[PDB]
């Protein structure tokens, strides 16, 4: 945590008040009643958005019974509530886009139905999240509103529906728009301003607590609601400034190198929602209050490009999946806003030759924003080019590649990272995008979290220990040599009796060389070294391992003092078997030798 | 008439001294008292449990804004009402089921229904919402009015609250909390704070209607207050307000007890007056009761006296000739006013069925039906009544003989509720079967209300059992009326002067129409003095079935195994006019066609008289 306070430095309340754009004149989308301009913006999305609306002409708005909320308390079941909720939210979002697309009034009755139904609900908070209310119960209490991820999203959608359709709604019956205004005030505007204690707001934040994606996510949703629904200038400025203060807490908490330590799947709702907030704030101040030119924000964006190896494979340290991806439309808009050419071409590359279409789902802002960027992204040329080395020195992540298709990811860190795995000093090797030395990733400390099942030694036969203090020391990257080095000794407990253990990775054009150099206090038990892999693993001769997997072939050359064995790991958990298939392997390297000082060299290269 | 029977029985001060607090008046066992529920339920137990089980996966139905908008767009009520009623019926059935079983199996669904009901902006029907300030068919979250629907919804919610508060609060006390709020917002407060709801009749003046809405809504509100309002000062004020409101209704109906609309509203008119009086009595420990008032007994006995048999009811005015009733209701009302006739009639109306709990959506009638089943089951079926019933102010006369003839006749005036131009008419039934009929109610058209009402054949005296005097029919209007109407009960003679129901053009001084029923025959007479003989009189009779003319002056009618001869003056030429029935509301009663017998003559004179005789033959 560092006090940058970038937003507060861009303005105080008074300054902000002077640049706030009133009466919703900041809105970038045309008027509902502009068949011509919507037609231009939409292009080929039009027919498709109309077709999606047509499928909802007879959609029955789903009631959420009290028992669905009670179920959270009874059994911890969340989906019984969330499925109908999210179905309603998506229906309302789609209908919005379809009516913007068609403009013939045909989807207005269903929009009005969804909006009216939504006001009758006692709350838009998820059943899993409602226990943060005073009562601590999972059922809505009409006496209190809080804000959560869901309720903020629902609020912003409702605000956008109000914004586009109030005029035709009012013609049918003005009480609908009236009650939407009350609902948004009671469930978003007022709680936001009157309750300092919501955990994601990060006011009263002490060391040891979390600030995560909830902060920029909920603040971006609150901000839209104010910008759309609050027409008093003093009230507006106070809320917007409040949001600036709250987001500063997140910006202060995340490391400047810009790595997202939760991975490429958290990216879209962490960095991605910081971006959204900042786009929203810029738009709302006529671009006068903008952090989109800040280099930390570009680095936070580019993590998504750097961390994406290819064909759906991504770097997956911690409790994260080796298969991931991202929203190419979001990535384009984020890249274009921070002037990352790399991000823009990377978005066109992820399209994998498909035409970009409107984002659906239930996030009104991204849906609407997707409409703006479409023609542009369709014009963008696809490439995934990036430097040979990326070095995140505070997060201690290092990516190194060569022109022959090897990509290595390595890390230092500490055994209390977000969604920790005990993995200080580990690496992952990809060849032509395919994992060859892998990181197992996330189940549904289980074994996937143990250093025993990462690409690491068991020093004196002992694994890494969990804990803040169990950490890398002296992590370095030589960007030009493609050398990563760290001392992992302090990640192990006392009984490991190790003074120093340097693990280093050197990638040249032909090979990856892995070294271990150690000094022990006492040689108690033989070291063991493990590697994780998959596919077709053979042992053609002593000191040699061959790995054949999705068209790739390498050899791992290892010291002849070790005995190599392949351990089969059946994957019954589907969240793992959906990535890797039915089984993966741990190669164990074991020995009878025990010395106080020594070293190992391992060499991985492709072969014919 | 300013009877003010309830205000005479107590004022607010008396009331306050006799109200029973803490719902100690409730006549049902505690939910936890399983032995007492089992004894009360009898064979209803397993029936109600099975009905409950059918609803364990019931999905509570949302009502979309467009369903309410549709009333305005097209007049469609059912789009809104069908899911609404389904919800209410499910909630009512689940209450009964859970009372029957007592194991907590239906609690979750009761909770769900209750919570869903709180989230609705309003419980008012779409057709009724346009009485709000905005005059729209969509709820307005800022404002509540009460209607037929919302009152019943409110009462049902109050009963759910009363029975299941404890197991609800075990789950999550916020549900009961929101229920109390909802009932307060939607029933208690509007009832107290708004003096201008049309059905309360606090602003009533001559010309305006008081109808069934009054006792029906008052009785629902009264329940809510007795269940939910624990401040005795607020309770007394509410109850006394309901007494003043319901007095408007009692003042308005005729003391002779005839429901002039006819039997089809009896269940929700006199029957809801009964419900209101029972609730009031229960809530005051019996201290404020009009259940002993002879007028209330006559109101309830009207349902007996007007029910001929086999689904056939007396149907003057715009009313179906087919009707019926809820035997359980009829029994309870009968018992309460000490009417053996009504209690035996209820048994008769069961048609040999065992009495089971009332289902539907009326929580009070469902619960009350549990209390009465065992005794109604024991009651002997009979439909006994005096040979003559004479309603002297409404001017309805029913006369019967031991050989199966039932004659209904009326005086009155051509501005009665749901009026037909029918002063002086009669209807004859033979072993319950209509033989000289009164066509009754058709499907509403634009012409049904307004001028042109009397261009609809069913409304005209031309198509009732009456003369066309100098070829002229009766005219609509308050002063088009009977005079010198008498009934000799001993001799079974009804007589009336119908001259003044006819316009000037009919140029008639007097026309006495009289009905004499003996042990075998009905004699109909006309005796007339015209001002001038313009045109020949015509006399009409309405009938159905198989109509034949074996000789001059004779007609035979055979219908549904009954057979009669009609003897008419040979001066008349008799023709049979076929009336093919396009309208299902008619054809569902009468079949494909009915007939008008026309009796016509070239005679024309200032005075004369006609005799007709109807007797059973073959
Ligand atoms: C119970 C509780 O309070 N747990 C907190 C924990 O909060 C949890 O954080 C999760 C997170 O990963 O951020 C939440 O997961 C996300 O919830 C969303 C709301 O239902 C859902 O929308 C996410 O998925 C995306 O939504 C998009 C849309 O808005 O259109 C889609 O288009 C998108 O592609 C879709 O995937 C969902 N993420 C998932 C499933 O990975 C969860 O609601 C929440 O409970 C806190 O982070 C931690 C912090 O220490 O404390 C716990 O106690
Ligand atoms: C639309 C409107 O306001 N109409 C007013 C009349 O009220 C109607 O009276 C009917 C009646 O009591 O027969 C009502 O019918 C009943 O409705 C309840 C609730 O849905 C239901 O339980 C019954 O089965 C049903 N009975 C029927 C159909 O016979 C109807 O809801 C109601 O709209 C009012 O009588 C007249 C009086 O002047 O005014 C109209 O404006
Ligand atoms: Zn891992
Ligand atoms: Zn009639």
């Amino acid at each position: 945590y560092t006090e940058r306070d970038m937003l507060q430095k861009a303005a105080d309340e008074t300054t902000l008040k002077n640049v706030l754009v009133m009466k919703q004149a900041w809105v970038p989308y045309p008027a509902y009643t502009d068949r011509a301009a919507w037609d231009s913006l939409m292009g080929s999305n039009k027919q498709r958005l109309i077709a999606a609306g047509e499928k909802l002409l007879d959609y029955k708005w789903q009631l959420i019974p009290a028992t669905a909320y009670l179920e959270y308390e009874r059994t911890g079941n969340r989906k019984i509530m969330e499925v109908p909720y999210d179905a309603n939210r998506q229906a309302l979002n789609t209908l919005m886009l379809a009516e913007l697309a068609e403009g013939k009034g045909r989807f207005i009755d269903q929009l009005l139905n969804g909006a009216y139904m939504s006001c009758e609900m006692n709350s838009w908070v998820l059943s899993a999240h409602l226990p943060r209310q005073s009562s601590k119960r999972s059922l809505p209490d009409f006496r209190e509103q809080i804000i959560d991820l869901g309720s903020g999203g629902y609020g912003a959608l409702m605000a956008w529906v109000h914004y586009f359709f109030r005029k035709p709604f009012d013609k049918i019956n003005p009480v609908v728009s009236l009650q939407m205004r009350k609902a948004i005030k009671e469930r978003i505007l007022d709680p936001y301003m009157n309750d300092d204690d919501m955990w994601w707001m990060a006011f009263n934040w002490q060391p040891g607590e979390i600030i995560n994606n909830w902060n920029p996510w909920c603040n971006s949703n609150a901000l839209q609601c104010f910008l759309l629904m609050e027409n008093n200038k003093d009230r507006l400025a106070k809320a917007v400034y409040r949001s600036m203060k709250s987001v500063d807490k997140f910006i202060n908490f995340v490391k400047s190198d810009g790595a997202c330590e939760e991975g490429t799947s958290a990216w879209g709702h962490a960095a991605g929602k910081l971006y959204d907030y900042l786009q929203i704030l810029s738009d709302g101040t006529g671009g006068k209050i903008s952090l989109l030119n800040e280099p930390m924000i570009r680095r936070m964006g580019e993590y998504m490009s750097r961390s994406y190896v290819g064909n759906g494979w991504v770097v997956n340290f911690a409790d994260a999946s080796a298969q991931g991806g991202g929203d190419p439309l979001l990535i384009y808009r984020f890249g274009k806003a921070v002037n990352s050419n790399e991000m823009m071409h990377f978005a066109a590359y992820l399209l994998n030759g498909r035409k970009p279409y409107a984002t659906m789902g239930n996030d009104a802002f991204r849906s609407l924003q997707s409409l703006l960027c479409c023609n542009d992204l369709a014009k963008e040329t696809p490439k995934h080019d990036m430097p040979d080395v990326t070095w995140y020195p505070e997060t201690e992540f290092c990516y190194m590649k060569n022109k022959n298709g090897m990509f290595v990811a390595a890390k230092g860190g500490f055994n209390n990272e977000s969604h920790n795995h005990n993995d200080v000093g580990t690496f992952s090797l990809y060849v032509n995008t395919i994992p060859v030395i892998l990181d197992a990733g996330v189940g549904t400390t289980i074994w996937t979290m143990q250093s025993n099942y990462h690409n690491l030694p068991m020093i004196n036969g002992i694994p890494q220990k969990y804990g803040q203090e169990y950490k890398a020391t002296n992590t370095t990257c030589n960007e030009k040599k493609r050398v990563f080095s760290t001392d992992i000794a302090a990640a192990y407990p006392s009984e490991a009796k190790v003074k120093n253990w340097i693990r280093s990775y050197t990638l040249d054009d032909r090979k990856l060389t892995i070294t271990d150099s150690y000094t022990l206090e006492e040689a108690v038990a033989p070291n063991q070294v493990n590697f994780m892999t998959w596919g077709n693993v053979t042992f053609p001769s002593q000191g040699k391992i061959q790995i054949e997997v999705k068209g790739q072939k390498v050899e791992l050359d290892y010291p002849t003092l070790f005995k190599a064995e392949l351990e089969t790991i059946q994957l019954d958990d589907p969240r793992l078997s959906n990535v890797w298939g039915k089984e993966i392997y741990r190669i164990t390297l074991k020995t009878n030798e025990k010395k106080e000082t020594g070293n190992y060299k391992f060499v991985i290269q492709q072969i014919k």
